[PDB]
DNA sequence: GAACATGTTC
DNA sequence: GAACATGTTC
DNA sequence: GAACATGTTC
DNA sequence: GAACATGTTC
């Protein structure tokens, strides 16, 4: 009944957060985020970790979504999906048993479901939420994007905003974040480039 | 046959291959260098070629023009669509050629879009027809329906372009060929090559 | 139902603790430890010894795990396994009864079960806990690394964390460590470059 | 012949092995030294070779790869794909070649590859196929399925090339041969056995 | 990772 | 069309 | 064990 | 492509 996807931040009653591990300072890495931004720079198909965390814990079976959507208003009603040479190739959808048309996957979960919405036609992966790892303070969730943004057919030089919430069994939303994805093949050199245009500006 | 020879030859009948004076300027959808002897166009922007006979004769030939990647190393993968274009729309939709073919003829409705069985090549053929009374020669427009560039195509692979005058049966008669460059700029890209061309 | 082996440190009820008898202080020698970097550098298929230390004992029939994990998050979803060459050559795995797809050994144990997880697909090996010898501090446990990490088809120039985990009978954790494993040709070298490097960084 | 013999023959036809320019570029995935009679290249990059013949003759030749080991104390050892590229998937999937074999040929859909039931020697033969019209010579496209340096495989051990034109019976006619090479930088490895050539 | 490719933006 | 934007070669 | 091999990294 | 990384020869 979201044909807008919400896409502002919401800290939930259990205040919601989500953050970005040791990224790398190197321009080398696959992947890095910048806190300035509040945006993630990764590279195609490789595995991406996120850290979620909760100042209290949420019911039993409460679940955490990942939808991405387009960021600009043309943009932001059209469904986010592979670019047609990736969802039909043999790169990476063969072996994996996720959706060939899905952007994001999850890596290591068994449980993983991914999702397309019959009404509103959205692609997105859902994990049941786990407590941290004992005497830690973070649950990390592994995700693959499988598309650069560069990506013709596909979300093609549009940039998107990669949207995470934590969800009750029912749907309901508990806490819901956001950040801008951008997905390429130099992930150090685009984060400072944007970064020093940022500050420039 | 399973790569096709690449080489020029001449047949039995004057065949010359040629383009109409490409604009100097930057702003023609395409250009050749006669200097690389090169052709450079824009996706799916008709690009007209020049074939010219001596004599008209057996009964059903017909002419073909066939991609294939330079490189030695490339060579055996046959020149096709990117998926991606294959499966958009955006020219896919309402003409009657096969996607998944580079090459496309336009103004003959004869064209006949050919997939070898064995070497699953793909190539347009037309029947050769003789020139509009009072014009010199007769005109091929061809369109190109992938950027050299396209990516699960020839991804920024260069490719010749081989245009053959065949009789039914399929024995060559005359052949020949360039490179094709396929891209959203090619005065510049002519400008370019030309360049790291005389000192280099 | 640990699609992402556990790899933080646990002291356990008993302090729990492994540690690494005399390496060589030559470069000769085919296993050495690094107290700096929490890492061993051992010699392909060599005998490499290790202390287990408890400050209480655990009750009978408790177990200790070795588990092989990558340590790089894009790696960190991959089983660890010999690589195709060692396991399907005749130079080890044909007179050991232990299984050829292992990495990780026990030498001189015959209660040593070699598992293979059929829903996590995880390798690993696991001996019955025994008190040490008498009059003695620590228990020791012979380890046989059977790929370089160098190996190609294998666990192939990615660097590997070794989890040491004291179990009770049921799986329960009791315990559990781990540090950074490094098969190679030439441990003291490697060993004193590694350092080097971290020190002058 | 349990150990092939390897020193170079001349056959009834010009038999003339020879290899495009290579680029004298780092850039060139392949690069041959006229020098020492070897050949870099590198893995599973196509590489193509010429013979050329004179006459076309006996109804069914064929030319055959076979690598060998060059040194003597090597020699009766069978050059293979090492397991652990017969084992993986990235080139073993999808294509009509045996995994365990280090030599392919990409152009030919009639390629045999052949192992010895005596020997076990693995080897890949093509029938001749005139030049295509108007090129001057037949190009055999090559794969080389494992570096030199692989591991299980030949570790490290330089092997030989022989290439040799046989007729239907197996009476051998023409036969070359070259050491190869099969690294991930032909160009530099290339420049360094020159080099500890000249003086050394 | 610097330099280069090539398509888009304005 | 210059200037900017992105994946790729070296 | 120093010098050399050779494949990867950036 | 230079510089770094690893198993192997001597
Ligand atoms: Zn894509
Ligand atoms: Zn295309
Ligand atoms: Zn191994
Ligand atoms: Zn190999």
């Amino acid at each position: 009944h979201e044909f807008i996807p919400s896409n502002t931040d919401y800290p939930g009653p259990h205040h919601f957060e989500v953050t970005f591990q040791q990224s790398s300072t190197a321009k080398s890495a696959t992947w890095t985020y910048s806190p300035l931004l509040k945006k993630l720079y990764c590279q195609i198909a490789k595995t991406c970790p996120i850290q979620i965390k909760v100042s209290t814990p949420p019911p039993p079976g409460t679940a955490i979504r990942a939808m991405p959507v387009y960021k600009k208003a043309e943009h932001v009603t059209d469904v986010v999906k592979r670019c047609p040479n990736h969802e039909l190739g043999r790169d990476f959808n063969e072996g994996q048993s996720a959706p060939a048309s899905h952007l994001i996957r999850v890596e290591g979960n068994n449980l993983s479901q991914y999702v397309d919405d019959p009404v509103t036609g959205r692609q997105s992966v859902v994990v049941p939420y786990e407590p941290p790892q004992v005497g830690t303070e973070f649950t990390t969730i592994l995700y693959n994007f499988m598309c650069n943004s560069s990506c013709v057919g596909g979300m093609n030089r549009r940039p998107i905003l990669i949207i995470i919430t934590l969800e009750m069994r029912d749907g309901q939303v508990l806490g819901r974040r956001s950040f801008e994805g951008r997905i390429c093949a130099c992930p150090g050199r685009d984060r400072k480039a944007d970064e020093d245009h940022y500050r420039e500006q």
